[PDB]
């Protein structure tokens, strides 16, 4: 099953089977060739410049770009063998990358078998062809002699080196020429060779600043890419081409016209479907539909097309050999008659897997690579990877981000201010941006002042006409007429399912007869080369203006503050700002008495001014306005000025927009009729018909104005994010700049005393920039999700209800003129149901489906999943929502993290720092008030100590609360008892206490990971369980509406003691109250089999102390007799304590062993896996003793064998290989543990045996049997054990 990736020196001899001469496709007779290595089946790497249909002079730095982002041209590149040698190591490495992931494997394995079609629609029919440039290429081979033969090879994929610009890589199909026209067989079905222009060296850079999650310690930063993910990214466009499935219509073309417009090259609808995401909703749904179509026509041509071949150019070629091939990779069936057909059900899953299954952002996740979150992300300059080859920087199995050197967290491997070593900055002479001008005429104190903008800092804009309006046009609803799919969407996990059951399929041998056909076409080169720059002419201020106006000079020299544009545009030494406070405070030369003071006092007004919220009553969906974006941007009304607040009251959301798009839609034609040859039967299908494609209609035309929204307005609100990033930064610059200058005039005794506490005020600058940006982003994703679930959405809805009572008129004429057939029963009850189904609105949604109810019980994981309203999951060290919402995540510097149920907790301290905050999305924001709702987590906190029952018993501390004013829920505990309580608007109080057991060793609440649920029925009451059984019940009826903060918080609030913590995993809020049967599952789910558990809950871990407790006998510790001998049970000491109602059996005595890997591979990680082999050692007077059964020992019934401690006779033999397995049990924190013996034959599990060894008294003696192997069903069982090791939370009194 595993991909073979060769290796190999490019100074290594041709061999005609791995390294060869090829003539490459666009020089098929000519007699050129190139030495190309063959990486693995159907796919070859040719280490040279990409230079087909191109100039020498193309390859050298141009003045200026006319489109796109940024490109770094260097002609000398890939010229000496020693570069090439280095391109071939590169890959070689990079394709070892992407192996040894699973999902990285599949997308190889796909590719390899995807062979293009031996022949295409300009072809023989009943021939395979292989004489064609499209599918073959020729090669030179020597005989021994000298003397060459031209042989010819089919191939899938060939990988060159970079054209002109090395920093864009591409993929194409072979174009063929026919009827003076291109012809594209990877277009149409049949697909063809691939050829990629690829370079790793050379990789775009992105950043955090737009992103919903947010860290206070990582801040915003940017980072580089991965070269295997930019690999990984071209390889899905060659899966496309292969199927013959590469789109190229339907483009998303940027408007032009004004200075803010951005310019690029039309968008594909390829490169959106690849990238994946949010932004493959630019294609509307009806789109989708069309394309899909197109492929199904072409695979039905293929299928009758293949039927027709009984030849081949080729004598060698096994003719039936490639028709199972092409059966199994187009899916078709065969009728009774022998010919091949298109099943449409195994159509639609082999299309969604390829256009919708592999995508770089799916990729990523899979990985542990970061991406950017959309595809209009702010690029910044290129940076060069020198060091690739060096397993420090750059692995194969991790890439940059190595766990060992503490570069995983967070993705810091690929963090540009972390990750110095692993970058370089590009070379001035060969990066070229385009750039526009901008003049403005200014009076004399020559003409005009002009700046150049940057074409990555400028806006996306839409086409109108990108956009489809097939959904207006008519319909004809009739018997015949099929349901279409709204769902064009495929799982890469589903994938990864196939692949690993999927049998393997040997392809035939690729040598064929050679390429004399054709004639080879080149396409020629697209230069993006430019001599001059596009000057505007505007007289009055833009945004671009009042951000230059910010900008600080490089130069070690006394700045001011001002609040005039104008004036900080023209003078070198003077800054615009826009908070008042902080201009008076450094314009003022610092105080020689109290410098310190000065510089705190600067930190307290940017403190406050950057800080600024509010809302607005009439704009009630939008939580966060900050009032500066005015001034700071110039976004102002006349007749407002000063007054941002109330321009946004007037106007609403749009005035933040630079071109507002006309959003009034025009009239969705009425659903019309053409049925008049009708039975009964043919009616009712075709008023089925006619219901179904009035939903369509809806939904069709709901997503058709997310996709302009996504496109025209929703990029105008991520810009201003960036926009205010860069204003925010240009501030603090400032501030420090002054500081700087005034600290090296500062005469005083102390200087070198605060210096230290000087950079540490600096540093709170930008702590406090990064958390105004926490409010922007919030402004901006709920002000643009406003104007399109308000504004836009509004006009689909009004011309949809017109549509609906248009098309009730000819729906119920219809059936007027077919009343009579089955009238006084069925005409009556399908009329009523007509009218139940035409009054209701279907709901627009703008992120998940809100369905709460699901079909009664249609099935409990898909109850659960759809349900699901917020979700945290904690993945490389970040926290984030994975509902499906996307509600908004700030993790505070002291929240901390732990080892949780399956993966990792968060783990909050008492002090104020140490918090988790989600600001709920709006979506979901009053889904408390009046509805059902389920909360659920998995808790772990500390066994409380008899001291601090007495000291801190009476007191009550929240941990989680939605609470303000003061209503919501809330989360709490007081001594051991566990707190939920219900608020409503009105202050009526609601509350389960559930007090926990006083058995310590057996309670909820006393250092063990447990799963919480608390359901909440409105009608009846609310219901507290543990580990799926319940444990407490309230009335909830006779409440009002609850009104919640905006913010659920993850906090220690108002807890006495500064000692205490808890741990917190998996947080999950459901929209309606679960039932047992569905909490159960809920519970079970989380307790996976794969790594064994601690005593705690906590994973299992190898060199770590462990003290041994049987399950079945759970008050006896484990003892030795002595070294050299056996080992056996004895009771425990405890611990009572009448008047504060506890006891418990006392931890920490017997015997401690270690657990250790009996075959020590390089491993990382120290989880011991369910199936590791390992040796377990007891460790006594600080010495290692190993655990084992000697050959013929002593044993109980001669099957139930007694174990010894440190065994050394000198001839016998030790059998002492163990296996950690989790065979029973799953709620329960238990291991079994198989002993083995030289040849691998099972000596049992171990357990104990009750009995006597010499004159010693009675014992239940350590042994290994297999009797336990028949008895693994029962309730209670000897084998199970508990391995407990020292923890903080678990001291004994
Ligand atoms: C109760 C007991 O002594 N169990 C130990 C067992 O002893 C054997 C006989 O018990 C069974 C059993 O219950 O497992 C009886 C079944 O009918 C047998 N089933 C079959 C053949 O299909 C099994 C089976 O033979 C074995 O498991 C082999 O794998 O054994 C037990 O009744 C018998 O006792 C008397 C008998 O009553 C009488 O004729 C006369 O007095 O002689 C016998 C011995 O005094 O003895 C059988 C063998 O000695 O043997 C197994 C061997 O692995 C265990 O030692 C088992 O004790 C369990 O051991 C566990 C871990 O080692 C753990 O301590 C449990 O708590 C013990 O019950
Ligand atoms: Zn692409």
């Amino acid at each position: 099953m595993p991909i073979t990736i060769n290796n190999f020196r490019y100074s290594d001899p041709v061999n005609n089977d791995t390294i060869i001469m090829m003539e490459p496709p666009y020089c098929k007779g000519l007699d050129i060739y190139y030495k190309a290595f063959k990486i693995t089946d159907r796919i070859w790497i040719v280490p040279e410049r990409y230079e087909f249909g191109t100039k020498p002079e193309d390859f050298n730095p141009p003045s200026s770009l006319i489109e796109g982002a940024s490109e770094y041209y260097d002609p000398n590149y890939l010229r000496t063998d020693s570069d090439k040698d280095r391109f071939l190591q590169t890959m070689v490495k990079l394709f070892n990358r992407i192996k040894n992931n699973v999902a990285g494997e599949a997308l190889l394995d796909k590719i390899i078998n995807a062979i293009p079609y031996l022949g295409n629609s300009y072809s023989l029919l009943d021939k395979f062809d292989t004489n064609s440039n499209s599918v073959s290429f020729n090669l030179l081979e020597q005989d021994p002699s000298g003397a060459t033969t031209k042989s010819a090879m089919l191939t899938n994929l060939i990988i060159f080196g970079p054209g002109p610009v090395l920093n864009k890589n591409e993929v194409r199909g072979i174009v063929l020429r026919v009827d003076n026209k291109n012809y594209f067989p990877c277009r149409d079905g049949f697909g063809s060779i691939m050829q990629m222009a690829f370079c790793p060296e050379y990789v775009p850079t992105f950043d955090n600043v737009i992103e919903n999650i947010t860290s206070l310690t990582i801040g915003k930063s940017k980072y580089f890419q991965d070269p295997a993910l930019l690999l990984m990214h071209e390889l899905i466009h060659v899966l496309h081409g292969l199927y013959g499935m590469q789109v190229s219509s339907h483009e998303i073309i940027p408007s032009k016209q004004e200075i803010y417009m951005q310019h690029t090259y039309p968008i594909s609808a390829e490169e959106l479907f690849t990238f994946g995401g949010q932004d493959a909703n630019l294609i509307s749904i009806d789109i989708k539909n069309d394309l899909y179509e197109k492929t199904l026509n072409d695979y039905k041509a293929i299928a009758n097309k293949l039927s027709q071949v009984t030849s081949c150019n080729d004598p060698n070629i096994d003719i039936d050999s490639y028709k199972q091939i092409y059966q199994q990779k187009y899916q078709f069936d065969k009728d009774s008659n022998g010919q091949y057909i298109v099943n449409e059900d195994k159509f639609q899953i082999l299309y969604n897997s390829i256009m919708y299954g592999f995508t770089e952002i799916e990729l990523g996740k899979k990985f542990n690579i970061k991406t950017a979150l959309s595809f209009f992300s702010m690029n910044h300059d290129p940076v060069k990877i020198p060091n690739l080859l060096d397993d420090t920087i750059y692995n194969d199995t991790e890439g940059f981000n190595i766990e060992s050197k503490d570069l995983k967290s967070e993705y810091k491997g690929q963090n540009m201010r972390v990750n110095t070593n692993a970058f370089r900055n590009v070379d001035g002479s060969g990066l070229v941006s385009k750039l526009i001008g901008l003049c403005k005429k200014i009076i004399p104190p020559g003409g005009e002042l002009c700046i150049k903008i940057k074409n990555e800092d400028l806006t996306f804009i839409a086409e109108k006409n990108s956009f489809s309006e097939e959904p207006f046009q008519d319909e004809i609803v009739s018997y015949n007429t099929k349901n279409k799919p709204l769902n064009f969407n495929y799982s890469l996990d589903k994938i990864i399912v196939d692949y690993n059951l999927q049998s393997k399929i040997t392809l035939p041998n690729d040598r064929t007869t050679p390429v004399t056909k054709g004639i080879p076409y080149a396409p020629e080169y697209k230069s993006n080369a430019a001599s001059t720059i596009e000057i505007h002419n505007i007289d009055d201020n833009t945004i671009y203006q009042y951000l230059y106006a910010q900008k600080s000079p490089t130069t070690l020299q006394r700045i001011t503050m001002t609040n005039s544009v104008d004036d900080a545009l023209i003078n070198s030494t003077k800054i615009y700002s826009y908070f008042p406070s902080v201009i008076s405070k450094v314009n003022q030369g610092a105080q020689g008495i109290l410098f310190l003071q000065w510089v705190r006092d600067i930190i307290d007004d940017f403190t406050n001014e950057s800080s600024q919220k509010t809302t607005i009553d009439k704009i009630s969906d939008v939580s966060t306005i900050v009032p500066y974006i005015g001034p700071a941007l110039n976004i102002v009304k006349q007749g407002y000025e000063g007054n941002f607040i109330g321009a946004l009251e007037t106007t609403g959301v749009v005035l933040l927009l630079e071109y507002i798009p006309e959003i009034t839609l025009p009239v969705i034609a009425a659903l019309s009729i053409a049925e008049s040859s009708t039975q009964k039967e043919k009616i009712i299908k075709t008023i089925d018909n006619f219901l179904e494609k009035r939903y369509e209609k809806w939904i069709e035309v709901y997503k058709l104005v997310k996709a302009k929204w996504l496109g025209t307005v929703n990029t105008q609100f991520q810009k201003r994010s960036y926009q205010m990033y860069r204003s925010l930064e240009y501030q603090v610059d400032a501030i420090k700049k002054i500081i700087d200058y005034e600290y090296k005039i500062y005469s005083g005794p102390d200087k070198e005393q605060i210096a230290d506490e000087i950079n540490n005020l600096k540093n709170k600058l930008e702590e406090k920039a990064n958390k105004a940006m926490i409010n922007i982003n919030i402004f901006m994703r709920e002000s643009s999700r406003s104007f399109l679930v308000n504004q836009m959405i509004n006009e689909a809805k009004k011309q949809l209800l017109e549509f609906d009572t248009q098309s009730k008129n000819i729906l119920m004429q219809y059936i007027k003129a077919n009343s009579k057939f089955i009238g006084i029963t069925e005409l009556k009850k399908l009329e009523s149901k007509i009218n139940k189904v035409f009054s209701t609105p279907i709901p627009f949604s703008y992120s998940k489906n809100l369905d709460c109810w699901v079909d009664n019980e249609e099935d409990i994981d898909v109850i659960l999943k759809k349900s699901t309203i917020l979700n945290l999951d904690i993945n490389n060290d970040i926290i984030s929502d994975i509902s499906g919402f996307n509600s908004s995540v700030i993790t505070y510097p002291d929240a901390q993290l732990v080892p949780g149920i399956n993966g990792k907790a968060i783990h909050l301290v008492n002090n104020e720092s140490s918090e988790v905050i989600v600001h709920k999305a709006m979506d979901i924001e009053y889904n408390d008030m009046f509805n059902n709702f389920t909360v659920s987590f998995w808790l772990r906190v500390p066994k409380v100590s008899a001291s601090h029952l007495e000291q801190y018993g009476t007191n009550e501390y929240s941990i989680i609360s939605s609470m303000k004013i003061g209503s919501g829920w809330s989360v709490s505990l007081k001594g051991n008892n566990l707190i939920w309580t219900l608020k409503d608007s009105a202050g009526e109080v609601r509350q389960i206490t559930f007090r926990d057991l006083p058995d310590k060793f057996n309670a909820y609440l006393a250092n063990k990971w447990v799963f919480i649920t608390i359901t909440n029925d409105r009608l009846s009451s609310a219901n507290l369980y543990i580990n799926g059984v319940l444990m407490g019940s309230a009335e909830i009826t006779g409440l009002g509406a609850i009104r919640e903060d905006n913010n659920i918080t993850l906090k220690l609030d108002r807890c006495n003691n500064n000692n205490q913590y808890v741990s917190i995993d998996k947080f999950r809020i459901f929209c309606k109250a679960l039932n047992p049967k569905e909490i159960e599952k809920l519970y079970t789910s989380y307790l996976s089999i794969t790594f064994l558990r601690d005593f705690w809950g906590n994973p299992l871990r190898y060199d770590t102390e462990y003290y041994l407790i049987p399950v079945a006998s759970s008050s006896k510790d484990v003892q030795l007799k002595n070294i050299t001998d056996y080992m056996y049970l004895t009771n425990a000491p405890s611990y009572t304590n009448g008047k504060l109602n506890i006891y418990y059996r006392r931890l920490y005595n017997g015997l401690k062993f270690i657990i250790k890997r009996y075959t020590p591979n390089n491993e990382i990680d120290s989880f011991v896996k369910s199936g590791d082999f390992i040796k377990l050692y007891v460790s006594y007077n600080n010495n290692e003793h190993i655990v084992g059964y000697p050959k013929d020992g002593n044993a109980f019934n001669n099957l139930d064998r007694i174990l010894r401690v440190g065994y050394n006779a000198p001839g016998i033999p030790l059998y002492k290989k163990m296996e950690a397995v989790k065979l029973r049990d799953l709620k329960t924190y238990s291991v079994q543990l198989k002993l083995y013996d030289d040849k691998n034959a099972s000596l049992g599990l171990v357990g104990t045996h009750n009995g006597q060894i010499g004159n010693d008294p009675n014992r239940d003696i350590l042994i290994a049997s297999n009797w336990y192997f028949n008895h693994l069903k029962d309730k209670i069982l000897g084998c199970d054990w508990y391995f407990v090791p020292t923890d903080e939370g678990w001291t004994n009194d």
